[PDB]
């Protein structure tokens, strides 16, 4: 039935995550940039990612020599994916051997031949790094492969051939050869969702984004060349879904158009003739086009899409797409269902109706792909801990912990924990404290990072403290008193022995009472540099 | 009231004149053929995605022109866009259809009004303004009405109609020129696509599979006047305009797009005004471009202005002959009217071509119209003259759409002269091709409209005959210089002695008057070729027969191009 998104993670031009994602898109701001010399020497415009060559390829037990061969679009979905698992709170763990799909579009190879680097491996990568087994398909139909790509998986979840699938996309441009509405500008990008079957995901107690409760694909089929669309195909998509899923366009209050600017007028006239077979209120669903703030990112398209609609749903807020100042003569707005929305405002709904978008999706090849999106409506100290695999990648992602609490005064600081604790894998590097506010966890931080002393902060390298922990490791009176201990209240000694290395029984530390895992922070991946050998 | 057509030249892709044109209709045929490398080299400009389309309604023989037939130094001649060349022809040749010459139109106020919407010559240069190539005409025949050039695109020889129209209604002036002239001279001017063209180089009006016109060629004019004066001066009458209206798109969805309720409008208003009911109407000439929101969107405007007036389903006829000839753009209106003119006159529906699926977006089978493939007679009820209508829209916005009604009216010693005689070979050739392609032909009016309707010049034959093998052996025996003893010839200039005497004595001109009327013919015959005027109405007592529409000048082939 329905298909919710328990995790996400994004890399779109002007952010390097999801939430300063959201924040470019609430500031109305445009992420296209001149090209510089430094990429090629020059349309001299782009959507660009920075630093494209940073990898960490020690983490994903690859040899540094490799990764100077690995196409940097392999090398930033195996981040983005990953940190998507992190943001859902699985970890390597609790993934090894899951029934995983992996479906990442992705259509380009400009790095294998500027020169391991097939389409068929960039979909392997995590699969091989995480011991996933549901199958790894690489999907190119062009603009919509990562729509394409989430309606395969969504089919595969329902008929239950897999219980989990990380759907993705990346683009880059490499070089020059490959490169009011006049045409669109190029984007870069990778991006990445964790879908699970809804009962699951409400049975695991993962949280929940929003849910997909429709999808369909289709072809152009013959049309006055390749590249041109069919007016015909995109409202036989958009009517079929609607049927199929008996969903009534009334409900639907935005739409994330393909929208590239070029195109608009038919895309326009398809989903306007399709809303007016079913209804004849005028001017309730607002559409959009993230095109519009960070360029056409290709094979990422539908994923930047669809994580846009989310957030937009998660912050009940519509946010403005930009660059329109008079509406193409080709369309007439005004006694249509649909509105060009520019402003900043409470996305409002009716009787605490969940929110319902779509993103469109099409391809230059003519393969089409629409889906439909709803709100998901939801019915003393802690014990933080954080590690990384190198002392200072875990001092980077204490600095993401510290942003990111600051930013948010409404954290609940049990679910952090609890995430921190379930939801992240224990590596070498290590540190734990205790606070029972925002303001001590903050100082906390804060304490650690200044290197400030502070009797509530613990850290060690778990490969140095191996003779101390074994004491607690196999004997019985030993375990009984950690059991004690965390069951369950000084806190202090499970943080002194867990930095140290002594796994801990999170559930314990919790009797009828469990928290929640929530989004957090990632991995902050080391960030060297990798290029042509 | 009523505007009477009176006189037609044309010169359109496959068709040197409106008698091969007329063929070609009859016979379904097109005109469209691949673009020469003696053109352009299509495939230097072509992509399949630069043009998209090869194909073009041409003209043969651009370059040609007659320059001392009109005054022109040959020098002069390279420097003329071959439009200005082209329609100073074919508007002269309308008169000369008409039966006037440049005696009879001399001081008369004719207005001049010519589509055209191009400069591709002028540009390639770098004489050649919109102003001056409308006042060619005016200037050589000495014509005192307005000369306007009229740029609406494609509406431009309709709206000049619609203008002279109403010119002649308010008396301002006693005859028109109305025309339309389009060339494609370069592949940058043909080459605007914009999307407008079709990738199979095919008009095709009112099918599912339009996508698109391919550009035509054409140079046509039409002489207009009152039909009261039309009918006291005994010319030849084609048919009469009886309403006629121009309007504007205005905001559109793109300023090159369509707008139905203007159509709409357009049509309802000139209906409307002239008390013209929809039901009286059996064929409609269309824009009919093949463009595929341009078609169901002309469809159903008319459809349903004429729904409004009528239950009666699929009683009129429509057509574009646009498929034939490709869209020759600027002369649009004018290859529309004559092909209309030319259904009535034969009492004949001709076939529209590239139709095979009727447009999705239109429902034709409870229409008042429907889409006419047959050659087939043009029926009529009771008493009832045809009516028809023609539509021309510009992409500029401003349309254009005209009435038409059928008018239903109430030996001999043939002349010929031609400036050169080389020209008066071909004339004879014309003449003879034309008799033998016409065995119906009033032998009468034939040669009256020879004596009275065309300018005596310098050089001259003459003969008799009193059946139509009669006059087609004697034009057999000019042209093979085989002796005839009926057949009379001399350069004009070579014989002013022998003809002296008749000038200035009284008695000989007192024989040479009983001559004409004298019965004799042979003896009139010889002095008119050698140069002496002769007074035509004497020969005519209580009978004198009608002008009728006679093959015009053959010009000079003579090649002109860039200096």
């Amino acid at each position: 039935d329905a298909i919710a998104i328990v995790g996400m993670s994004g890399r779109y031009p002007g952010a390097r995550n999801v939430r300063e994602y959201w924040d470019n898109l609430v500031h109305a701001r445009n992420a296209i940039r001149d090209i510089p010399t430094s990429r090629w020497d020059v349309c001299k415009s782009m959507g660009m990612l920075d630093d494209i060559e940073h990898f960490d390829p020690l983490f994903f037990n690859i040899p540094p020599s490799e990764a100077e061969l690995m196409d940097p679009q392999h090398r930033i979905f195996l981040q983005e994916g990953y940190k998507a698992f992190e943001d859902a709170g699985y970890n390597a763990r609790t993934l090894n051997e899951k029934k995983c799909g992996v479906y990442l579009g992705i259509m380009s190879n400009e790095y294998g031949v500027m020169l391991g680097n097939s389409f068929a491996i960039a979909a392997a990568r995590i699969p091989y790094f995480l011991n996933l087994k549901g199958p790894a398909i690489p999907i190119d139909t062009a603009c919509s492969s990562s729509l394409v790509g989430t309606h395969l998986a969504r089919q595969a979840l329902i008929n239950k051939e897999i219980d989990m699938a990380l759907v993705g996309g990346v683009s880059l441009y490499l070089t020059p050869e490959s490169y009011g509405a006049n045409g669109f500008v190029p984007g870069e990008g990778a991006g990445a969702l964790v879908l699970k079957r809804l009962k699951d995901a409400e049975a695991d107690r993962d949280h929940i984004y929003g849910i997909i409760i429709g999808s369909g694909i289709n072809q152009d089929g013959k049309t006055n060349g390749i590249t041109a669309p069919s007016a015909k195909s995109q409202m036989d998509l958009e009517r079929d879904i609607y049927e199929t899923y008996g969903i009534h366009p009334e409900s639907i209050s935005y739409v994330e158009m393909h929208g590239t600017g070029t195109g608009d007028p038919i895309e326009l006239e398809a989903l306007s003739t399709v809303f007016q077979e079913k209804t004849d209120k005028k001017q309730f669903c607002a559409i959009g086009s993230v095109k519009s703030n960070i360029g056409h990112t290709s094979a990422a398209a539908g994923v930047a899409g669809v994580q846009k609609v989310l957030l937009c749903m998660n912050h009940k807020t519509l946010v403005p797409t930009l660059n329109f100042t008079t509406p193409n003569e080709h369309f007439e707005f005004e006694h249509s269902p649909l509105y060009v929305n520019t402003e900043l405002k409470p996305w409002e709904t009716a009787d605490g109706k969940p929110r319902r978008a779509c993103v469109s999706s099409f391809g230059y090849s003519g393969t089409n792909a629409h889906i439909v999106i709803e709100e998901y409506q939801p019915e003393r100290s802690a014990l933080f801990v954080l590690s990384a695999k190198k002392e200072k990648q875990l001092k980077a992602y204490a600095e993401a912990m510290k942003d990111f609490v600051t930013s948010n005064e409404d954290i609940d600081l049990e679910d952090m924990a609890y995430t921190l604790q379930t939801g992240r894998e224990a590596m070498d590097y290590r540190m734990a404290f205790l606070a029972d506010s925002r303001e001590m966890l903050i100082k906390a931080l804060d304490d650690y990072l200044a290197e400030m002393p502070n009797g509530s902060i613990f850290a060690a390298h778990v490969k140095t403290k191996k003779s101390e922990i074994k004491l607690f490791e196999t004997d019985h009176d030993a375990k009984a008193l950690l059991q004690t201990w965390i069951e369950k209240k000084r806190l202090e000694k499970v943080a002194e022995l867990w930095v140290k290395g002594l796994q801990i029984d999170w559930n314990k530390l919790y009797g009828e009472y469990t928290p929640r895992r929530i989004s957090l922070p990632a991995y902050p991946f080391a960030e060297e540099y990798y290029w042509l050998p």
